[PDB]
């Protein structure tokens, strides 16, 4: 038995209501089933892990270096290129975390750097995303490459703009059109634009490995994601079934700033929003601020566990705003039934993380923002199995350690040197967002006034 069925998000709820839980589209020519719940949602990534951890393919990822051992991680097909690269950054990114703690003192320096550039506003307002971008795209340049950039660096300032444009061709009419029907890229007018601005991006990227190619010192270990891979690349010479390649280095570090920057800038671009519109919320952090670290000593992770009001505070920012609603597609390849009804192989799964996050069921007010969604009367963290902004499975977000580091400390450094506000004279911002495959918060301005 197969499932019913007849911006985005929207839509879909309406149809959840419709239909149920687990329904199907037929879209552009690719048959689809949305899934919705935890219980949907867990039964088809956890319990039939195995058979929903490929991804749909991609005709128009031919353009940007796409093989079969140069497929990056995020939208590699499940097999053993994936999961070489799945382990090799997992574990890169525990290493880097570890013993020297490099990943945690980049954070930490970055957060000083964007605490200083809130400064030089000067009280008067703003709006904060630039330079939220700018913080994030520093940890990602930390992590791949071992440095950073000033905010005013020219070519830095282009990689960013690149990417915010790149980002925009990731949801296009052109870009579905050839994607849905591939063999109209032998038109070089319509295959040189759908991603004209990624490959540019990629161009930037090319020139930065370059530079960073000159700098390594490979008889000292690898300070940073490239470093380790260009060792692993060498060890790899003469083996073809390797991922360890130049065509998948400048992949896999060009999803890890896909994939790791508007996210983790736009739930920060969140949390202000919602610290200036739940002003009491913001001092009551701001205490525990006070009360835990000081107004002097910058924050570290270890602060975190002793903490429960900022960390309460963090996952519901994370719930409420709600950023990646429909998450990342999937794709079967086995055959599987969630929730009684029959899903064949080749099915493109979209996980309604939204659904999850906002189920009535489950969160005593999910409409609202409401940091008891992570607190118990004592007081005490708890996390309820339905906090799934980062998916589940084999697939599940390998970046949620380094965002979930990234989150408390630029959040807290933030909240420890200034106090937030709606400026005077202009209207209360929008607490609703606008979906462009993230959701963001509708542009607003602010003022970061010092409290020392
Ligand atoms: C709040 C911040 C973030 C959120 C909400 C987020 C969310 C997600 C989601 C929903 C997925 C889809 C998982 C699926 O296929 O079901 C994903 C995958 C991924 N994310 Fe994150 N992410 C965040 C930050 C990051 C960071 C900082 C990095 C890199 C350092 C990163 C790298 C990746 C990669 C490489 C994948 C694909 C994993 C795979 O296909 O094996 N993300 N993320
Ligand atoms: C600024 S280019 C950009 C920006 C944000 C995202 C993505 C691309 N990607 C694909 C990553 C891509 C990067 C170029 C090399 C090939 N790989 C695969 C993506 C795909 C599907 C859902 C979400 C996202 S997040
Ligand atoms: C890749 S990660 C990701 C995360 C959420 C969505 C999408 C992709 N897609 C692809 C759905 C796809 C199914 C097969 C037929 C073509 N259609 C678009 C999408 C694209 C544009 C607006 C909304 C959405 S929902
Ligand atoms: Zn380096
Ligand atoms: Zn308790
Ligand atoms: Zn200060």
């Amino acid at each position: 038995k197969l499932p019913p069925g007849p911006n985005t998000p929207y839509c879909f709820d309406q149809l959840r209501r419709r239909f149920g839980d687990v329904f199907s589209l037929q879209l552009a020519w690719t048959p689809v089933v949305v899934l919705n719940g935890l219980a949907a949602v867990r039964e088809a990534l956890v319990t039939h892990g195995e058979d929903t951890a490929d991804r749909p393919p991609v005709p128009i990822t031919q353009i940007l270096g796409f093989g079969p051992r140069s497929q990056g991680v995020f939208l590699a097909r499940y097999g053993p290129a994936w999961r070489e690269q799945r382990r090799f950054s997992v574990s890169t990114l525990r290493n880097l975390g570890l013993g020297k703690k490099s990943l945690e003192q980049w954070v930490t320096e970055e957060a000083a750097c964007l605490c200083a550039a809130f400064a030089n506003h000067s009280g008067r307002p703003f709006r904060p995303n630039g330079l939220l971008d700018k913080a994030v795209s520093n940890v990602i340049a930390s992590l791949t490459c071992g440095r950073r950039f000033e905010y005013d660096d020219p070519r830095f300032l282009r990689l960013l703009d690149l990417a915010q444009e790149g980002l925009k061709e990731e949801s296009g009419f052109l870009r579905e059109v050839l994607n849905a029907v591939p063999v109209l890229l032998h038109i070089p007018a319509l295959a040189g634009k759908v991603l004209r601005f990624q490959k540019a991006f990629l161009t930037q990227l090319d020139e930065l490995l370059t530079e960073h190619r000159m700098t390594w010192d490979p008889a000292q270990p690898p300070r940073d994601l490239t470093e380790a891979f260009l060792a692993e690349m060498e060890k790899a010479k003469g083996n073809p079934e390797s991922s360890f390649n130049d065509e998948n280095l400048r992949i896999v570090v060009a999803d890890l700033f896909s994939a790791g920057m508007e996210t983790t800038s736009t739930t920060l671009a969140w949390g202000l929003l919602l610290m200036i519109l739940h002003p009491d919320v913001q001092r009551r952090v701001q205490q525990e601020i006070d009360d835990v670290i000081g107004q002097v000593r910058r924050p570290e992770m270890g602060d975190q566990a002793h903490m429960p009001y900022t960390t309460a505070v963090i996952h519901e920012v994370q719930r409420f705003g709600d950023i990646v609603p429909l998450g990342v597609t999937h794709m079967t390849s086995r055959d599987i039934e969630v929730q009684g009804f029959r899903i064949p192989k080749g099915t493109t799964l979209i996980t309604n993380l939204s659904s999850v996050l906002k189920d009535e069921a489950v969160w005593e007010k999910p409409f609202r923002f409401h940091p008891e969604h992570f607190l118990d009367a004592q007081g005490h963290f708890v996390k309820p199995e339905a906090f799934l902004p980062f998916s589940a499975g084999r697939r599940a977000c390998l970046g949620e350690p380094l965002a979930r580091m990234e989150l408390f400390l630029f959040f807290t450094s933030l909240l420890q040197h200034f106090s937030f506000s709606v400026p005077t004279g202009q209207p209360r911002p929008s607490h609703h967002g606008v979906f462009a495959f993230l959701v963001s918060p509708s542009p607003y301005e602010l003022c970061a006034v010092p409290r020392h």
